[PDB]
């Protein structure tokens, strides 16, 4: 933290951070190790060749935002082994990126929308992506507020949050008729990722200490790690697929879209 | 603040930081929804089509660059929501976008330089952009310091402000020609905007509480709302504006430009 | 600093931060000067044309990447006149770049391998920044951190940076037979500086303070204004003179590279 320690006597017991530390440390390193697997596999992958039949690029080079997914995975892991460091060091230290809720996503997420939009061929990145950067930093105040306004920081989240997620079906809508079946059966479930699990950290918020009080600190870290595996690590898997599917239609078969 | 909070019993009477705090954040409501009300519009009108005409796009889709009029105006108007909450709960709440002067145009100023330069085919947007960037960071140090060291600062920050504004008249001297009469218009007044009002914010220094001392927090609020709008909002309806005429002129009408 | 202030007293006597304070303002004065200086003349000969003969470019206009050297060496120059200004004002001030190791970094080592990625033609740019950017991250915690995980941070940190430089030497080897001559001349020197005194930085981690504690925070302080002038001044030069020679080569001899 900016002003905040650990004292050196520890947390005082029964305040808020007061939290079982090496299970956190534990669930922290073990998705890290996931994570960051996965991301490396993409990049692997994505170097092999377009397609199941790993056909050579023209380029000898693969596109560079085909590598969005796997390095968004190999930044949510690095993030993670930091975090269990502040976890099995006692927490409060420093350089804690447990301490800021939802601080850390401000990276990430823009990524993860673009990604799905160069995937897509959705239209208005740079809209989408600012808009998903904006409502992280809604996010982060939100949870910094202790005051009746952090449910104003809610409000102005969801100010640019649902507006986004309707104008991105809608896109997605016009795009999905584009593609061959097995693509469409993976864009499905990337629907099931972003339309089914975004809308549940503003869900949580609601139950969290900032809302009904009903979900602790600790409950909420172990739930993140869980969402971050789903919403990183699944979905960058599902556009990998997404894509060598793709690939294998018009480049190794050299079928048209039905655009 | 990072370190600094209100006093539970308020701040002291006749301290730097007793305002009127209902005034400001009214000031500051009205300003976020002017601002971000400017931006919509400007988005909206964008997918509409080229020009007054409203031709369709070859791609169906609006050049991502056209976008960033609007967006900076959604932005900025996000960030006075933000700054009313911080007034309206009484100042130096944890996450304010009031204490740091100028940090929240590190963001925003970039953008209005690259906006301008696509919008006229400016040549070296990236030495402009990270030109603005810069003299924005030499701003927040100058107010952030309170020993003599801030007028080196100021200074430091002269040494980028000057040049990049010489360089861009004369940029903007060579384009003008270039451009049919309405567009010389709206070109006219978006460089009184940018050779005109830029200028004021390290005019404004010098009668701050960091120069002459003639000027207070308070009105420092209430003058850089007005000057919010201007360099964001008017600015960004000039940039629409010459884009339409532009389009008229060239797409709808397909006539050359003096180039 | 967020949190700590120079006592009115001043540092105490044998303190970590009883440094030479007047000794240390100067050094980074003058590297303000003759790195921002070589940041001028490479933005200026740029602007000259193509290679030694200066033939026009075909657009009136230099690439914008090439602009990258010269814009890297105005910011270091401009981050050091920032230090100095902390320096001769005794350490600790608000707007400190002397106070977090390495934070100063987190922007300008990402754009130096972008420079060498886009001079040499190496695939994968947007892998190799976000590696360097992260690897940076890295190094700031390890020099926050006052525990015994200031070494996790450290084997995080090398989990970035060994790999990518392992990748660079790769990819270097596959360009450097394509170029003529006088280039190749060049990029060996260009490569005894990334291959050369990059690995220096880790290395004297394990000799600083945070390691045997052989270095002084002094003596750093001196050595890095030494490895700035080397890793971002000399190194411009370096890719501008392999950027003129290329250029005298294929466009104003048209000769063709041996790819
Ligand atoms: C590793 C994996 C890679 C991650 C990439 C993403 C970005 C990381 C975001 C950083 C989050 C940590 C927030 C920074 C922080 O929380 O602050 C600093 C640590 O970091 C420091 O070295 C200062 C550097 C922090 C820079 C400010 C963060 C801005 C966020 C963007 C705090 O140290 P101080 O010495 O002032 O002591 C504070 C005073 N105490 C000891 C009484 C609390
Ligand atoms: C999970 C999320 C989405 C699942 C995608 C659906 C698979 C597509 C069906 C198919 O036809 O897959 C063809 C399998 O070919 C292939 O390369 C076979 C797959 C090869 C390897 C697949 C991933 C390897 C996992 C390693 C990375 C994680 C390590 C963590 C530590
Ligand atoms: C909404 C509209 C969108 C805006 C986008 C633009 C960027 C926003 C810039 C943030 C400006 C606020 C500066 C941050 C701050 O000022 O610091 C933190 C709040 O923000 C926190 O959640 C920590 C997050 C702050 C991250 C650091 C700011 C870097 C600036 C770039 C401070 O909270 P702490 O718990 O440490 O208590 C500090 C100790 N007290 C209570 C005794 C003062
Ligand atoms: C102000 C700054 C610059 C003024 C631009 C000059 C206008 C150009 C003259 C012209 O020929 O305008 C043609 C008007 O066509 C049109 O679309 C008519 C204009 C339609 C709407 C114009 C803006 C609507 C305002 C709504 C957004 C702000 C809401 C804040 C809350
Ligand atoms: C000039 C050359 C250009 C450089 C471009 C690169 C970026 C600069 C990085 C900034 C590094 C400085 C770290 C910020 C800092 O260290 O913090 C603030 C100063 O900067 C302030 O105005 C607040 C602004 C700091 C924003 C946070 C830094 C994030 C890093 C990215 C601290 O001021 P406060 O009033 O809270 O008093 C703190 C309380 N005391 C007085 C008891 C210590
Ligand atoms: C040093 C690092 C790398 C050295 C590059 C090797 C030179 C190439 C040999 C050659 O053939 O250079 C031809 C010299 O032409 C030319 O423009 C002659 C060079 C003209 C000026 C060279 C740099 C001027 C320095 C001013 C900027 C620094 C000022 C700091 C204050
Ligand atoms: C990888 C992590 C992801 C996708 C996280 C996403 C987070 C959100 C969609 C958060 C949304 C909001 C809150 C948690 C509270 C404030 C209001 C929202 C909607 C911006
Ligand atoms: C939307 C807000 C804008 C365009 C703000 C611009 C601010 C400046 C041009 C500030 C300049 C400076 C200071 C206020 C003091 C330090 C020196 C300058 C020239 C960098
Ligand atoms: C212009 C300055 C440059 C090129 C600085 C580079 C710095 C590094 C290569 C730093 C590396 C690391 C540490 C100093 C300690 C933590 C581990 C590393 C390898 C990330
Ligand atoms: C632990 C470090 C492992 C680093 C390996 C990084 C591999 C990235 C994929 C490259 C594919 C070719
Ligand atoms: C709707 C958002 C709730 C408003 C929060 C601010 C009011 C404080 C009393
Ligand atoms: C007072 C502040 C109001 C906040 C303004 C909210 C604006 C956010 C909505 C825009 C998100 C849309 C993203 C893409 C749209 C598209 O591509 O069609
Ligand atoms: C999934 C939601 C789980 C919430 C758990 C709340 C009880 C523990 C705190
Ligand atoms: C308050 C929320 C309003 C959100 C509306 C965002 C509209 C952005 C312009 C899109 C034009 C098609
Ligand atoms: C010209 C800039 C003013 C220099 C400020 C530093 C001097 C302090 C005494
Ligand atoms: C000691 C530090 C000195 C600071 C160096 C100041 C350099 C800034 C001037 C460059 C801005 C020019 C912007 C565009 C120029 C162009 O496109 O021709
Ligand atoms: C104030 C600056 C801009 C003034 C807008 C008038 C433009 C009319 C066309
Ligand atoms: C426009 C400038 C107005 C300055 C006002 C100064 C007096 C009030 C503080
Ligand atoms: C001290 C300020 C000097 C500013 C001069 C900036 C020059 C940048 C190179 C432009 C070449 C044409
Ligand atoms: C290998 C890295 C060293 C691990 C640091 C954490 C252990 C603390 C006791
Ligand atoms: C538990 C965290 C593990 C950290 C993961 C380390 C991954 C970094 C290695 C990737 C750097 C490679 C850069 C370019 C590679 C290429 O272009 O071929
Ligand atoms: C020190 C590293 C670079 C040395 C520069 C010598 C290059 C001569 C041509
Ligand atoms: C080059 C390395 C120099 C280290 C100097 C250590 C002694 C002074 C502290």
């Amino acid at each position: 933290p900016f002003y905040d320690s650990r004292p050196p006597e520890g947390w005082p017991r029964g305040s808020v951070n007061d939290m079982d530390y090496p299970l956190l440390g534990s669930i922290c390193a073990i998705s890290a190790i996931a994570i960051a697997g996965s991301g490396i596999w993409m990049l692997y992958r994505l170097d092999l060749g377009m397609g199941y039949s790993c056909k050579p690029y023209k380029s000898g080079r693969a596109p560079e935002v085909n590598s969005i997914s796997g390095i968004v995975c190999l930044l949510c892991g690095t993030m993670y082994a930091a975090k269990s460091f502040d976890f099995f060091d006692g927490g409060g230290t420093p350089f804690s990126l447990n301490w800021y809720w939802y601080l850390d996503y401000v990276f990430t997420c823009p990524l993860l929308i673009v990604d799905f939009a160069f995937t897509l061929d959705i239209p208005q990145k740079l809209r989408y992506s600012i808009a998903v950067f904006v409502a992280l930093w809604c996010a982060v105040a939100a949870f910094a507020t202790p005051s009746a306004f952090r449910f104003a920081y809610y409000a102005l989240g969801c100010c640019w949050f649902i507006p986004l997620s309707l104008f991105l079906i809608r896109d997605v809508k016009k795009r999905y008729q584009v593609y061959p079946p097995k693509c469409q059966r993976l864009l499905f479930w990337a629907c099931v990722v972003f339309f089914g699990f975004w809308p549940l950290f503003p869900l949580l918020f609601i139950f969290s200490w900032q809302g009904s009080g009903h979900i602790s600190r600790q409950a909420y870290y172990i739930i993140h790690a869980f969402l971050d595996l789903v919403c990183k690590s699944i979905f960058g898997f599902l556009m990998t697929f997404f894509r060598l599917e793709l690939e294998e239609h018009t480049e190794v078969q050299g079928l048209p879209l039905k655009e």
